[PDB]
């Protein structure tokens, strides 16, 4: 699964789980470009810590709030800088956590813009990127990785999270779009859901106690494969990791269907159907 | 599942589903206060319409973009100033359908928000109304219906809607969390994913041919359900509804989970196993 020669953008790759994703794209041999905003790139080593240096082992930091156009437009212009864009692992994110009757306009629209806009952004800009590279090697196929990071919560809907699990929610629909777009060019879209031990989970998590069962590096294993070659028939999946497994979440069943017989329910008789069916349910 | 002495808002209501949903709730009794865009209500009778007069019936229209915060806050305040708000159907949305690649920022900001933002301006002003409400009451049970509106495409991501599937799913996730944090008021909130011949689905579905397969009344009688009594039950479900049936939609299922033997999997042989599966499989 070498990357020798392949250049990837990570987002929010300043520490956590973006930062291990980074590194291990590194070890693979890809040029990083390493995107987060300014303040988390001013207490990190990552860049330097990108010198594993074994391959080309090349890194660069762009900083950039990843919500705003120019920063997704001067991560696209460096990758061509570089050689051409081939591996995109969409990771950055924040937290506004509150309950939803004390949740304010702008707790709400941030956590929407950096995860769900900034996704977006990139997604577009890289979609943009290898359909016209795809066209310029006149029907040529493309090799392009796309990684996007949704959350269990976008499934699930926690209380206090909202909005953030509004926005995971988002980013799986989107990413599921991109990959129906995509996949004839060559370019595989994916989508993870993780749980790792980082600073931000800590409080959730508990602390890092063989190795750690929520290591981060359980799922970067994950997203190593997704960007490389050896993926190349995995496209529009959604998969749970953490720990020492790797979960492919099916697609929507349907728990029960509530038909009329004859050509309209009558209103009376489906309020009567549902009522039943809820009473004696859990 | 008489409305009577019931305030409802429905967003989106001056033609199509919402009007439908509108009317269906005026015919059970509610005062029901339409909002819609001010250009779509003035080729509207709508009001008008909502002179059906059994029951007190009374109507009122208050124009606004649901995606501002002030269109919300008139919303519960005409609500409140007819009595207390009791139920809300988010129902507006726009399209601006793109292929992913050619998709601008104000095609996908516009979308996500009308229908995202939208939904949550207005979840949130109920969610807090109705707490409010309850601890007004010395902890005594409200009485809300909250009914927010997704679609299949926030389950499939089609192509060229990466844009409204996102929205769509976003508020699946939305509704989820306000079902967990409201349901212990007396509140229920479930999410319709319809389809529903319109002016505005014409194109896809063809025009109406008994009854219309998909008359917007199908969705109707699901709604007139969920904004009720009846539905005391029913918090958090998701529905598919069109036609004479009525879909439960199952909690996420798994494919399959592939793990490890020991405390990590071994990133080249994750990779094998992974490869495989998808080699084999459609
Ligand atoms: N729900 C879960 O179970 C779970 C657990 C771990 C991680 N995650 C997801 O994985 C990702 C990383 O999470 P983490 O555990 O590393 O925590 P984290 O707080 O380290 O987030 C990673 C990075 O995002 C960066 N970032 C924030 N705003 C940005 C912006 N506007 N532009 C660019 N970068 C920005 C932060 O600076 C940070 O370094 C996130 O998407 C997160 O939601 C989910
Ligand atoms: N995907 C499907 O299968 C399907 C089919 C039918 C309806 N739907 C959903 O149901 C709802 C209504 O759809 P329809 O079939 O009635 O089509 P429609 O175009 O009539 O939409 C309904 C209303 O939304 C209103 N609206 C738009 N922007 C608004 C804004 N900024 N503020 C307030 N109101 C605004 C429009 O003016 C319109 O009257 C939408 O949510 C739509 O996505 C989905």
């Amino acid at each position: 699964t070498d990357l020798s020669g392949k250049v990837a953008v990570v987002t929010g790759a300043a520490a956590g789980l973006g930062r291990a994703e980074a590194l291990g794209l590194a070890r693979l041999g890809a040029t990083v470009v390493v995107n987060d905003v300014a303040s988390a790139l001013d207490a990190s080593d990552v860049v330097d810590e990108i010198g594993a240096a074994d391959a080309g082992a090349k890194a660069v930091a762009v900083a950039g709030d990843i919500s705003q156009r120019a920063t997704a437009d001067e991560l696209l212009a460096s990758a061509v800088g570089l050689g051409g864009l081939d591996i995109v692992v969409n990771n950055a994110g924040i937290t506004r956590d509150r309950m939803l009757f004390n949740m304010s306009d702008e707790e709400w629209d941030a956590v929407i813009a950096v995860h769900l806009r900034g996704h977006f952004l990139l997604t577009r800009n890289a979609a943009a990127y290898w359909r016209d590279k795809a066209k310029d090697a006149e029907g040529g196929s493309v090799f392009g990785r796309l990684v996007n990071t949704s959350s269990e919560a976008g499934l699930v809907g926690p209380v206090g999270q909202a909005n953030y699990a509004a926005a995971k929610a988002g980013i799986t629909a989107l990413t599921l779009s991109a990959a129906r777009a995509l996949g004839r060019y060559g370019v595989c879209a994916n989508v993870i859901c993780p749980r790792a031990r980082t600073a931000m989970t800590a409080d959730v998590f508990g602390a890092a106690p063989q190795i750690d069962p929520l290591s981060p590096q359980h799922v970067v294993s994950l997203v190593q494969f997704l960007a490389s070659p050896a993926a190349a028939e995995v496209n529009g999946q959604v998969f749970i990791v953490y720990g020492p497994q790797v979960t492919l979440v099916s697609p929507p069943h349907m728990e029960r269907r509530f038909s009329a017989d004859g050509t309209s329910w009558d209103p009376t008789e489906l309020t009567a159907t549902l009522r039943d069916y809820f009473a004696g349910r859990d």
